[PDB]
């Protein structure tokens, strides 16, 4: 058994799902209804330009797209559904498309509003994201204390937490933490994600979503704002909307797999950066990234042979 | 006749050049060079953290290792060396490595140099950069007019250019093009790359630089400088400090390759991001990354001896 994670912003990349469409007819078909879905989404995906790929708007889709045809290709190839799911941000989305809570074709118009709303949220330039690494989760909070306009936005892995909101807000915080001996790096993002700040955004989606029908997901789905698995219907779409602006619990999400027994996990898609979560933050766990034939191969392996 | 063609920063990922290593033993042992001279290198450039891993100082030698890895892993198959080689910013540095004018040893403390150099130039927050897609150069250039420390970074498409300088001068900039019909991925907090403002990393690196061997290329590289092959070593050293303040003409050199007769460009490394550029740019030209067996077959199908 093992459980399946799905990747978030900054996961993508031109090429991402190429090998596999090509490998995989399981993987064509989700790929294709993308395209159908989405006109110009594969080209985006297979040859940028990877700026244009990057857009949020553009982004979140193609890495739904791409996570669902790795794990339908793995599906396809013999492998076994999971014992539980999850993703980082967009990633939920992707996880529940997996366990048929959501359509394909409906969670990819979805994710195209989520990123256009996200992106237009904040004024460019008033908003910040960073990524504090080698300070203790309670360390960082201490030395934000006081400050206003910066918040928990990633929960990643124990010493490495990610804070966002208004560029100056963050930018001080920077400074206190460094003084703590921390090693911060602003992220590439002019949107403050998962802060209070994408307020407009979340407003905006409640819209969209409502039309949607969502039905149980076939294995349990977690929750980036409860860090539990949730498998009703219309409390996922209610955290669905409050993930927008809640911080990504990721670590509680990976312990708690690890208490109900999971010792292995994929990561479906492309990137390999919540596989290095998952080491990062438990040591005796397995991971591996399914985005090609080859990935796909060693997974069913470790998982059968 | 083809061109080799280098990546820089952006084009680097978690698990980047990992494909290769375990493959081809002439691409592993270049890396196990690397992290030989650079302790650590390959545990940022397969575990991470992301964020660490995009450190200037870490991403340059990164994707340099990768990059020569990459080449060598094509020539010791049999691979022809190219006609002509380029390398976007930090990728120059990487062709000159598979030219010869330089050890990888000697440029790979070099470029990590380089990229903490450019990591302290201007004070965390001072400076931004942005990327500007879906306008002609004109227009750019028009709307940035009258506006103080904001330049021309970049010149990587017809219709892909980059900004950067003062934050608060590049985000007005930004305003400006949106309303200008412009589509942009704006870093709020970065240094402001190939900008004026980056001359004291120039100035840093001119006493390091000085103190390496330089040998005549064997093959033709091209300088983002002037936008032309360079093959005398003094002017080499000189064009590769001036590179740093100075805007990388990407398209330029493109279009001399073309002239030159190139018909096939490989990009060698990790991600398809100059291939990107390269069919954004030249329409009736081939392109072809080198980052994995499979696109290192391919490469060797079409120009292997």
């Amino acid at each position: 058994m093992y459980a399946a994670l799905f990747p978030g912003q900054g996961s993508h990349r031109v090429g991402m799902g190429r090998a596999l469409y090509e490998a995989s007819p399981a993987a064509k078909e989700v790929l294709d209804r993308a395209e159908a879905a989405l006109p110009g989404l594969l080209k985006l995906m297979w040859e940028g330009p990877e700026e244009a790929l990057t857009l949020t708007e553009n982004q979140q889709p193609a890495l739904l797209a791409a996570g669902y045809a790795a794990y339908r290709a793995f599906l396809e190839a013999g492998g076994k559904p999971p014992a539980l799911a999850a993703g980082h941000s967009l990633g939920e989305w992707t996880a529940h498309v997996a366990a048929g809570t959501l359509e394909l074709e409906d969670a990819l118009r979805l994710v195209r509003l989520r990123g256009r709303y996200m992106q237009e949220a904040v004024p460019v330039g008033e908003g910040a994201m960073a990524a504090v690494l080698k300070l203790p989760l309670e360390e960082i909070q201490k030395a934000l204390e006081g400050l206003e306009g910066v918040e928990i936005a990633n929960l990643n892995a124990p010493e490495q937490t990610v804070i966002s909101g208004r560029r100056q807000a963050v930018e001080e915080a920077a400074e206190r933490l460094k003084e703590r001996r921390a090693r911060v790096v602003f992220l590439p993002v002019s949107a403050p994600f998962h802060s209070s700040l994408m307020a407009p955004a979340r407003k905006r989606l409640a819209e969209d979503l409502a039309q949607v029908p969502l039905r149980r997901p076939r294995f349990p789905v977690y929750s980036n704002v409860t860090a539990r698995p949730e498998e009703d219907p219309e409390r996922i779409r209610a955290l669905l909307l409050e993930q927008i602006t809640a911080p990504v619990r990721w670590v509680e999400i990976l312990r708690d797999m690890e208490a109900r027994g999971v010792k292995r996990f994929l990561e479906f898609g492309s990137g390999e950066v919540l596989k290095g979560l998952v080491l990062r933050t438990l040591k005796e766990a397995e991971a591996l990234s399914v985005q090609d034939p080859d990935s796909l191969r060693k997974a069913l392996e470790v998982e059968r042979a």
